[PDB]
């Protein structure tokens, strides 16, 4: 079964942020030209997920829906759930259950952003996986803020610690993942952490121990993106810059990828860009078509 | 009469940073540590005005409002009036008009950035004017896309354009204003520009064939930045970073000019800096006090 | 015959850069942590080439040279040759006619830096190509500024172009080629172009019309910038820092290189970072080995 | 006596930038648009300043005399002299003892950029003060790694430490600093530090101790950036650019600088543009006139 439904979680507090998220959500701070969930979402779809949940705040769900809407502009259906108080990214399969149903689902966090050659390809191995679940690894200067993932000599992964004081390796676990449908049933018995949350790790853990986690490495040559902290959202703005303004080509373009994926045509390009080639961005999307 | 009331015109359709700007208020956009309104806000609080209306579209006033409340917790006194459509920027003073009465008012842009030494001094000036108004001309790379003022050879005012299409000089109308109580009768009298607005400029232009306006030199070491690119935007979240971690001192935090101004005291402060602990920007409250 | 040796031209005028280049050569000048001629170092090296000539001015040559020496601590051939005058790329080949032999020879601009997962697989699939040559075609911004290729309905190279002023594309070729020993005797029969200079297009041009040029494509997944101008380079600084400092990884270290691929031992890394150590890039190698 | 003649440390170690200062002075390195070297010789030209010994290593001072020449293009008197080792920077003085005679002479660190509206007001106070030094006080973020100067509760400075482990406060001694003839006397006398080194923080004490030493503030409104650290090194080049990007001006151009304070008129910029209007520096010349 191709993982063919996916979740943003696009809610949570985002108090590193304040007062910058007293009154923006995350997830729709600018990442330079475009909203923050702009991203996880053109991640979703490059891996060829077009039924997508996004869940946020009760107060943010709103704007996320009126800033996209049902999606079909894009070729995609969006549906929207709230989550009553950020308790933790596992309840995401809780409020989904509904939607999720007995199909696989992916699940990808609001504030993140991938970015590299052959990303598509990397993610399109975990649609396929038939069962269990697929986790990235990848690189970071500070392990301790992340899941970090434990890999013996053969460079088999053994074992993984939300926050640990300790790092055991400098790999996290990205905020990209693609479970089977197993996994809602873990959702929904898992017991709050040492931090009083229902973390995503406990359920990494649990398809590990049954030996069916897959732990994909992202090497360097890929870019891993957070947007926690005031440093980070700049740095991961300048990035996208640098990279569009050489390149004239926009990352995590939503319309872009929609048409090259062909969930929408030419026709429907030209219909969106004409109110908006007044500015850059339909500018940018005349030029595609 | 010292100018006591001032005027932060938050609204606009922002179509320049479009999709920025869909989801989220162009003056709600963070400035790397804190909203972009913070920052003309300050400015009118350094300049000892305390009685500020705040003017935004009719979904985004609701939002400023939400965040900054009555704005008695930083000793000031804030009021919310929308603006049905961006029919220009000098109707401000129409929509102010029971707000302003028979007294002088300032008026700032919502997504105005001014930084440089004696700023406080610049406009303490042109607060303690009797009568007329000022404005302030800065040297920028592109006057096409502002207010352009034109000076004899004795380095006189003698003109000024809306976004000329041959500028006359490399000044710019910057977007923080100074008028006496005359204003509102002009702005009421006015006829919508060529481009269907109630140009700001038209307003300066009156002052000016009244020999009642003073243009004020902002020098170049000063920093005046706004958010019309998204370009501009970042660069103008670097340049407030760069300088934050370099003084290890926060731009335009109102928490801090409402203490120094003694707006608040230490108390209010630490009760303020309490929630945003989490981050710098409360620890920094804190340390200040 | 595997591609084993590599010319980096590191020379020109770099009038551009003025006046940074009046006291630095551009090569010279630092990408964030390191020299700029250590990224297009590191791509030949990453592309399994050793034997690398090192082209540059009069004046510069020389101090590429102190700055790198043979290069035996990395395990490479570093051998220097001067450009009397900056008379065009494609003379690079003329001056290292001696250096190249019969064998086929890569180029590479030393002020190319490339960056993004697979690339080495990219580079070596045109290092092990029997004869003809392999440029590669990356989408960007500005094509005026390159040698622009065109593509036909099909989607197949058609034309090269050396600075249109109507590209006919926005794909320009980048500063790495893979040549095979024919490149030699081409160059020698070069007549100057329009501009007084060997242009290495027409190297190119005459590889395709031989059906011998492999235009193989760089895709927007990966990064690909050049510094012609002070708002390039500090893009491109920003864009490594970003990198780096998220990943706890440095981008284009020799040092690292040389041993992740034993160019040398643990024990030639601890004796190089040494004095390096004064900061995070010898600290880096030490905890590295 | 104001102060006349000054001096440019623009020699050192920079073991911190390794490898990027192995073969670059740091001095040479570029903050944006134009090599170190011109921030701290433009701030001594803004003092009025025309008379400068330009200090730096035995294989570095040729490329500052190359790159600046006798400075007679700028209506300046440049002169050069080693420093055999980086034994401290107070040995400027023993260097450059003969170059100062019996006059007064400024002092600036060659990696120091100083920007701020009335800066040049500031530094002329201390230009025009018949005896004694003057130094100024920045509030910065880390001031243990610089002279902290320590303040009672008039405000008045009573000690200073260089690196202290417990600084007494948060500001440091920036590196431009104004002496009276006997600063020669004092560094001819001068014993090594508790780190080896002719520190001019001892300088500074002894004139403190004879309550002769005053000490500027220079607020949070002005700039005070340090090019040490790759990280400071890239935030002070992205500042500049923010600036110059909107205002269109340059930030500390020598030849601007030269020409607006009538160190050479109309006519000598206008041949010294022409030579380099093919690029923006010769352009920005031409506008300037
Ligand atoms: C926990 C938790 C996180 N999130 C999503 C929001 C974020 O994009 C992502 C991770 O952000 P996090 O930073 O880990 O949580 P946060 O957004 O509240 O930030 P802070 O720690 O400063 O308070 O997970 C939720 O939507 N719901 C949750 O219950
Ligand atoms: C290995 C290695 C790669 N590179 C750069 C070269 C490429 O542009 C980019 C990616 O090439 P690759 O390393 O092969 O891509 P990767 O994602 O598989 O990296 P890894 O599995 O080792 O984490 O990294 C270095 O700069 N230094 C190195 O030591
Ligand atoms: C016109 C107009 C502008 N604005 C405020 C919004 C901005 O902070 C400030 C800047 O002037 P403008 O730049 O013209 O504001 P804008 O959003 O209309 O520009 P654009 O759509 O091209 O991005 O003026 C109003 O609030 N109301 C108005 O009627
Ligand atoms: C004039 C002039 C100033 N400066 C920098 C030095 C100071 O840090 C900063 C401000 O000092 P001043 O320039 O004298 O202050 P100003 O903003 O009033 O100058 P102006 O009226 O010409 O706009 O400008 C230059 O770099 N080049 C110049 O040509
Ligand atoms: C032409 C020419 C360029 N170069 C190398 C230098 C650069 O790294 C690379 C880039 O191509 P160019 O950009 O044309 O190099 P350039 O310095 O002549 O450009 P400009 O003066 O406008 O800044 O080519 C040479 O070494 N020798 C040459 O004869
Ligand atoms: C195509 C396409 C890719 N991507 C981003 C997603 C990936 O991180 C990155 C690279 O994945 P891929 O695009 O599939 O790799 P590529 O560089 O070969 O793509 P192309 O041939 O079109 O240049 O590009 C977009 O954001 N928008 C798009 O329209
Ligand atoms: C000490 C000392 C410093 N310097 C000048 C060079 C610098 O611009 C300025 C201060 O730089 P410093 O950073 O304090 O010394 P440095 O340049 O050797 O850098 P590092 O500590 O990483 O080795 O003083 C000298 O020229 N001579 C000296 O004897
Ligand atoms: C005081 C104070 C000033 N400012 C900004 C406003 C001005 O653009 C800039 C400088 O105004 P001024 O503070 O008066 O300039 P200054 O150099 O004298 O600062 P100080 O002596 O207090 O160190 O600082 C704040 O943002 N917050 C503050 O709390």
């Amino acid at each position: 079964m191709k993982t063919r439904k996916g979740i943003i979680l696009a809610g949570g507090s985002g108090t590193r942020l304040y007062p910058v998220t007293m009154a923006v959500s995350q997830q729709l701070l600018p990442i330079y030209d475009k909203p923050m969930i702009y991203y996880p979402l053109s991640t979703l779809m490059l891996a060829g997920i077009r039924d997508i949940l996004i869940i946020s705040t009760p107060q943010d769900t709103p704007r996320f829906q009126q800033l996209l809407g049902d999606g079909s502009q894009w070729g995609l259906n969006l549906q929207y759930k709230v989550q009553p108080s950020p308790d933790g990214t596992a309840q995401a399969f809780i409020i989904g259950e509904e939607f999720i149903g007995h199909d696989d689902c992916a699940l990808v966090l609001g504030d993140n952003i991938f970015y590299g050659h052959d990303l598509p390809k990397l993610m399109e191995a975990a649609v396929n996986k038939e069962s269990g679940a697929t986790v990235f690894a990848y690189h970071v200067n500070d392990p301790e803020r992340y899941g970090v993932v434990e890999f013996d000599q053969a460079g088999t992964a053994v074992s993984l610690e939300e926050k640990p004081l300790q790092p055991k390796s400098n790999y996290a676990v990205t905020g990209l993942y693609f479970y089977d449908n197993s996994v809602v049933e873990m959702a929904k018995n898992l017991k709050p952490s040492a931090r009083g949350e229902l973390e995503i790790t406990d359920i990494n853990r649990i398809y590990m121990e049954q030996g069916r986690l897959s732990v994909a490495m992202m090497g360097r040559g890929y870019a891993w993106l957070d947007t926690g902290t005031h440093q980070s959202l700049i740095e991961a703005s300048n990035f996208i810059a640098t990279i569009e303004e050489r390149q004239g080509l926009k990352v995590s373009c939503p319309e872009e990828i929609a048409f090259r994926k062909n969930f929408i045509n030419a026709q429907q390009v030209i219909e969106l860009a004409g109110p908006l080639s007044k500015n850059d961005y339909g500018k940018y999307l005349l030029k595609m078509v």
